[PDB]
């Protein structure tokens, strides 16, 4: 039978457990769109890997360039008020290197260029594990985060390939295998991990991005993220979850029955 | 509160104040962008007749030319252009629609990029719609690269519109930034509101057929029961005979929202 | 027309049964000449192998169209891209002599690199007017969680490019140049979630493991290892839905259900 | 060493350079390049019954300033003053690329259209921009020119656009590439003869040339056909820059001819 | 033939060389990054805004990549740059200023960015429009050649309703400009004498402090003088900006271009 | 300053001499380092196959960059691009030992595919950075009727990627990694029409031939009595300069004279 099969494929041939994916870890990276995307998704799991003494490491993707809507606001100051309120949002969680790749908001590509800068930086640093949005996450209409998901998966994949992207090899870079990816901002998560005492600290990671949460859009992004970690939270029977997909590596590549876990 | 369910009930009516009963009510201009010529009138020709009648005013974006939409050997695509301008004049006419902006990328060449976003964040700025509508880029098999394009990018305009660092020249020579009220998602497998057009059907297949060069009568032996199947796909999901259906969500919800497809 | 039917149901099934002529009883039964496109050297084999023989096996003229060279499968830093493609031309040459297919285009896109593009379409489509096959076989560019650009990118270019071929505007120096437009007569997808017709192959599956161990450069000893059972395990997820051991799963729809259809998942 | 190696080891005819021409293609960027560039010289190999045909790069979509025409109208107009352009130069073939007017691309996609048209239509001789031209500021220009030249030499690559040899079209040689529009000519044809008629052949272009355009381009095209004409002591000319294929590379002496 | 070309000029395109800026009422310098309008015709600047010429700028790029300093962001020198060019506008009386906000070093050479251009151009209806050469011998700085073929591109295409046609759809008509002038020119055939406002120039350019450090100023203290003498001495003046202007039609399939 | 000059000329002899301190006596007499950026396998001996063997004889580190893999330079219609580029790659470090190279980085661009684009210039930045050579050699970006596209976006994108790679905004991550800005001395264009530097290889110019002629698969004997003529007629044009038999000509330029400079061709 395929049940069997299935069974014995998880449990014999991949050795894939979903207990806990994150344990073997010392050194991570959080992949971000935007600043302040990698506290809103994982911000409570981030401060849990920090005290473990996990490396964790950001990768943000864009400048967060075109976050207001204050017309006497340039892209480039606002650019650069990003910067701080994610480094002041960073030592809240316990993170202590982030790489800036300076790709516009809105116009992140969707390219081997952007492929080779994560290649480089996974090479460089040698992550246990990758997380990144989810790009499969139903009616995500932002390109920027879509494109996010999608390059981290196939960046991971094509680190360990020699021939993608010769010239790290040619310079000492390495290929380099990553153990896992965890996948947030999804709607089918397979590990939640539970932050009701690390909340707190999350929503304040979290309003220290006050170019993006003033007074008044607050009114209705707290409900918003109250609601979204209470989906997750309910999901293991705590009040605040935080949800991951976590899947084998080989389900991520014609896997027919990759929805099955 | 105490459970998700509460939650969720208590962000979409109060926090957001989210209602389906009646979201195209308020509307006074729309825009619905279409593909190619005939879109509009195939995905939402009853509804764009029911919203003239109620006197809004409807303004159509067209995203191409529909140079490619012939089998024809000695019809060239700049022939075929102007046959289908011509083709959808009169059918926004049957539809009482006064204002069509032509976009002109060529038929299966779309771009997906910031310099179409601009051409639909300039018209948006400029005509100020309460409402867009376009379709559903999450449509499944849907395999044709102009319309999921068409969906993504009239919904990204949408909320870029009001940005005023995007397309910063609209702002320096006069076109403010502009939020739209709602968006309204045509052909999807999806809707959470549906209009009655059993009154309107002869109506919009006249209007459908107005575009000649795409329904010759041959064609129509398999369009006709195609387009009342899909009709009666809608209708059936609020018990009348014929409809149209639309997915409306608050804006919040096309983005970072697991739980996106709980209505 | 279409006004005496009384509900959805009887509507869909008089569109699918009486309008569009449409089975899943044998849908490959007719075909003198198809298509497998494939995004890396070893896909068909590894997708449809099995079917692929059994078609030749009828004395069907089966012809592939590889969209890569392949030239990223090896972590063996000492061997280079030109070569491996070398190699993997070899490899294919020899898995589709044991399937019965004696035509491969090589498009030459570089493995990771293939682009998603209206030049892509055109050499497809050059192709599919020269050969003017009755059937085109391609991965299902929907497949959840698939993580490959080039797979997804094969798929919906497959897809559009038999749709664009009857079109005389489209590529139209084919036309000035002697190739007319054609019409395809199916499209079936392999690697999909979402089969709706299962091609028994239980007695052809060691033959078909052979085809893709053939493809040496993937499949070390080590690592077959791990593929062995995952390849029996997505035959028996497929054999399982028509309740034989090993099957191989393909989604067939008419063509006017890929597009502006919002029950195309009925089928 | 210079001339052991022109009259010599390559031997360079500069003093019929076509005559030898069965076939050959005149590559346009626009509708009315063609007459406009080279118009005379057309109608000479067609009276020799040489075998002339046109790859129009492009629609000619933006050429107007009527705020009332389309671009779809103008390019319907501008493909049938073409042919009637042509049909009185004896052109009886034109391609047509139906690449947007100001949207030429400069990518591998159009280098893969002319070279399937030059190894299906095996020429001797194409016809093209010369896309050095001092201030040439149309991009649809020095793009026509250089895929142009780019495409000859790759047509006779089986690497470059490789199906095109698996479904039978086979690598071609050409034998000379001829620039027009260009600022430093080897080679004037006297057209003194064909000028009432070649200005004929660019008016059927009416779309392009209302009789108030005329005005200027009347003086204009006498003047660059003049430009020519002095160079070989004739009236009316019209410039060809050719070279031998070995000297579009790596040749720090191409200006020495 | 000599007579054609000196009857084509004098009568057809009556085509003036004796004083082509005389009639410009607005007039749009093109630049592409902030200090190019200073450095390339700064004192021609001055002139036409001392005479009441309403002279604005269109700033193609930022200037993001214009530090060697590790320290310093590329947001950071945007907003400097800014800061630096309106203070460099005021002193040569220029009071606006379009930034296109591309990244410097990243500007794309596309249809896009004439779209940029042929909006600003219907809009403000200049009489004039001043760019860089895009010709100019061992130009290596890719965002300069675009600068220039693209304002050169864009002057033309201004005019056709059907070259970007919603602008016209929103009621910004088409437009024909004058003329071009293109400085950072190794051929000009126009030259304005800068002699008494070089110092004033010198300043404009200096207000781009990011760019023009005291080292670095060591340098281009001398450059920018050799390179004003260069062009004064062709109309024996100590220091002048060169300008090429040429008929519309001369940009165009015209092999005797090189003969002004 | 510079107040005191009279007439151009001589202010453009103190900027010369006195600012910007250039000399053509000797520009490489100083390198320890250089690298040869070559468009195609066989390149850098054909455009400086001489110099780049007094430069090795001294004990200058030569270090070669390929832009592309030569994929397309066949007509034998048997032979692919995948082949014929594994067979240049040791064509190439043949070629290389015979002129003294010991390092060849390959960007591996197909052939006629060479992209004009920022990812380019970020892997030339890239070497650069790591090597931190004193000098770069690449063609003549402005070789009137070079009509190969490959050639002419090497040198514009080498001349680019040596004034970028001092900047540390450009290509960030590098910074990041450890790989700091530098600063390259001298540019030194080759395949030029415009030398003002002429360095002799009479002596030199069998070995040069021979080094050339490793490119077995470029130059067949047909080829041959078509391109020695050629090539003996280059190194021709570059001797008679300075009156020697057989010279390869580079120019040399300051940095400041590749940017706004309109009496850059006064040098
Ligand atoms: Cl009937
Ligand atoms: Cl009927
Ligand atoms: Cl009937
Ligand atoms: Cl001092
Ligand atoms: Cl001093
Ligand atoms: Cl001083």
């Amino acid at each position: 039978t395929f049940e069997e099969a299935f069974n014995k494929l998880l449990k014999e041939v991949l050795e894939f457990n979903l207990e806990n994916p994150f344990e073997d870890a010392k050194k991570v990276i959080c992949i971000e769109p935007h600043p302040d995307d990698c506290a809103i998704g994982m911000g409570g799991t981030i401060k849990k890997l920090s005290d473990e003494g996990v490396e964790v490491i950001y990768i943000c993707m864009t400048d967060g360039y075109m976050g207001t809507t204050d017309e006497k606001l340039s892209g480039h100051e606002l650019a650069l008020i990003r910067r701080r309120e994610e480094e002041e949002s960073a030592k809240l969680l316990g993170v202590r290197k982030i790489y800036w790749l300076n790709y516009r908001d809105t116009e992140l590509p969707y390219s081997r260029e952007v492929r080779k800068d994560l290649v480089k930086i996974i090479r460089k640093e040698k992550p246990d594990g990758v997380f990144a949005p989810d790009p499969w996450l139903p009616y995500e209409s932002h390109p920027d985060h879509r494109r996010t998901g999608f390059l981290a998966i196939e960046s991971v994949a094509f680190s360990q390939l020699p021939n993608f992207s010769n010239i790290d090899i040619d310079i000492g870079l390495k290929p380099h295998s990553v153990s896992f990816i965890a996948l947030y901002y999804t709607h089918k998560p397979n590990y939640i991990v539970d932050i009701t005492d690390l909340m707190e600290l999350k929503l304040k990671a979290i309003r220290a991005h006050r170019s993006q949460f003033t007074d008044d859009i607050w009114e209705t992004w707290e409900p918003f993220l109250r609601t979204v970690t209470m989906f997750y939270g309910e999901k293991i029977g705590v009040r605040y979850g935080e949800g991951f997909r976590v899947m084998p590596g080989l389900f991520y590549h014609i896997t027919p029955f990759a929805d099955l876990i």
